[PDB]
């Protein structure tokens, strides 16, 4: 349902593009952006369904201005990306991604996180690698390549935490910015501040960004937080 | 060219298996993992060409034994392993797998008889999810002092495969040294050091063959090079 | 220097303990804080000159009220604590700290630092070890003991660096919020994004802050910082 | 009642040392360590009772041969080292302390652990701050200063254990390599994996080592190891 378009004219906006793929379908989104060198341009068009993307990509190898131009299916390009300062907007995101020669296709922005979709896999996972971790105006960047859709990977465990924090209100309110809370479960009756309780998010980027709340201060308690052991 | 069977027959082997599968296409490598409760069996099967693939997939839903089997292509389920203590067998690295519950479909392993050093595995998982999962819990794990280190593998222009060497003083700025001290993680393409260098600030550029080997020479960021501590990063990307 | 007071009677006021030590010679400082369990008070009294604090310490065993009090030299109890939110009080910290049972017999809040006095050498560094690398609202906080008054410690060294990014305005001005500033040097023509230069600060506790750089966002590069090595 | 002795003549021994001082009291241990440029000497002198280390300091600032020495209470200036390979010798010890231009004073090397006296306050914090984390080989170091001598920063949290792990045998067995152990702690009737013991050590240096427990595989389980809080 998504396609991504390399090596058209500069001279290129989102209209030009829409004009062009117009023909295939309904359009949702139309995105574009400049290339490295500034010379072309790359698209990001997606689609209502399944065929108006594979009309699309029929539409591959084809000049136009004096660029031929390449058509293939947008596929594991996508990153996610938080705890970056409140004040940052599409623009720094988009400078973050400049200052490593790696272009952004698109950035979507609303405990606030990003998604981020680039030109070609390798770009993703370079990403991901040379920013995590970085540090900017006191926060440490947290970043990693999406992880598409077996409750592996959605369900966190939560440690270390007193009786007064073992309250489902609480936990939800703590963890909700991460993304949507499929289930709160926590253990019957554990009346040494070794509580826990298990949270099932409906995604797993959402159980990754979850991963955050690990070292981190709850009430008055270090909380630990991880992925939950697969059940046997 | 590599392919999924699950549900075999608790009893199969690597024989019955290409028994099985022979008449579909040169096979290249058969291995055979057992379930995690351990009633029935998957296979990996790496065929010479990819429709010696297509036609193992053909086999789908067929009964094999008592077992109605599903096969399916393998694809992005592979992962790396190293930093785990040099005693550790294959057994080993299968008996961490297993405390996470994943199945190892496969693992190669240069064997103690070489006693290999800067020693890494492969290992095959059963599902994508298995191979991010299996990474991001079994990472930074202490085995006997030893912090082990594994990412999903990056398959197959510079970019991921180049990494630059900082710190170094000019008796450290020796090409041979650093082929040694890096030939481990996987095969050199290209040394490169900037002339004019000879504060212990020289730095060199090493490209390799592929990404996962540049990924395993991270390892040698923040460790002891000669009597200096080097910093290892990837290189920028060529604009 | 300083004077450590403890088991004061609880009433006992910033005043009362101002009164009865005021006869021995001027005091700049006092500060007086609960017992864990509050059922006595501790006081920090910081005097002008060193003989004043010596006669404090001839008014240990001394009777006050019912309790039996003890005076001591105040020493290696201070810590610096940083990268905490913007929002964050005096009583903030003072919470944290009660959060792991230390009692802060002082803190001292003005890229802001904290510097807080605690009851006992051990206190300060189980209160480190306890807090150091704890998430608050996404920002990662960064505490460590006060190391007391030659460029050992004091010196760091910027790597990474683009030859747009060797200035010495551009440094200073990323760099004095970490502490007094003594010496800038950037070596001769360098002008591979691999440039250095070495910053003195007055003090070591301002260098050991200004490692926080290490692995962050300078303009448009990620920069690394370190105690720069010791001349032979 | 330890004692630091600087800028003996190069050509001094530990018996010439040895000589010079025996008549200020007995002396259990002398040792004797080049100066960086190997243009003089320090001691490490020990003696048995207090009064003969202080008998040593009124020597300083005498002249011994042609170099004005200087005699002072060796306090603070230890460090303790673990995590190497198991083929270090105290010559490479003694060479990674050179590799930072530090006098390795004395070094004691019997899971093993090393302790190491150096010539300076600073010393002892700046080779912690450089070395902690070194990987050689394979084995990320650790090291710390060594932390002098109720139960705080003695006593250990050990959580995640399975009903397996939760033997008394096997902790001590997994933990007593980090030295001395007093107590064993498992609260009773736990048979969610999220069991725990406490483990309380003779000393912190101890404790401290068996935080190196933290994040580490015990039998089929990744074990959490944290300084027990201190009791209300």
């Amino acid at each position: 349902t998504t396609v991504l378009v390399k090596n058209l004219p500069k001279s290129y906006n989102q209209n030009k593009v829409y004009k062009y793929f117009k023909h295939c379908g309904p359009i949702i989104h139309v995105d574009v952006a400049d290339s490295l060198k500034k010379n072309f341009r790359f698209a990001r068009i997606e689609f209502a369904r399944y065929d108006g993307a594979l009309a699309a990509i029929t539409k591959t190898h084809k000049v136009v201005g004096q660029n031929e131009i390449i058509v293939s299916h947008l596929t594991e390009c996508t990153l996610w990306m938080t705890n970056f300062p409140p004040s940052y907007t599409q623009r720094n995101i988009r400078d973050l991604l400049q200052d490593i020669n790696v272009v952004a296709l698109s950035i979507r922005l609303p405990r606030r996180f990003a998604y981020i979709d680039v030109t070609s896999k390798e770009d993703a996972r370079y990403c991901v690698e040379k920013l995590n971790g970085l540090k900017i105006e006191g926060y440490t960047l947290v970043t990693k390549v999406s992880n598409p859709l077996t409750l592996e990977g959605r369900e966190i465990m939560i440690r270390n935490l007193s009786t007064e924090l073992l309250d489902e209100n609480l936990l939800r309110e703590s963890f909700e910015g991460f993304g949507s809370i499929e289930k709160i479960n926590i253990p019957a009756g554990q009346k040494f501040n070794n509580c826990c309780a298990f949270m099932v998010f409906e995604n797993k980027d959402s159980a990754e960004r979850a991963l955050q709340m690990n070292r981190s201060l709850l009430g008055n308690r270090e909380i630990s937080v991880s992925l939950a052991d697969k059940k046997p």
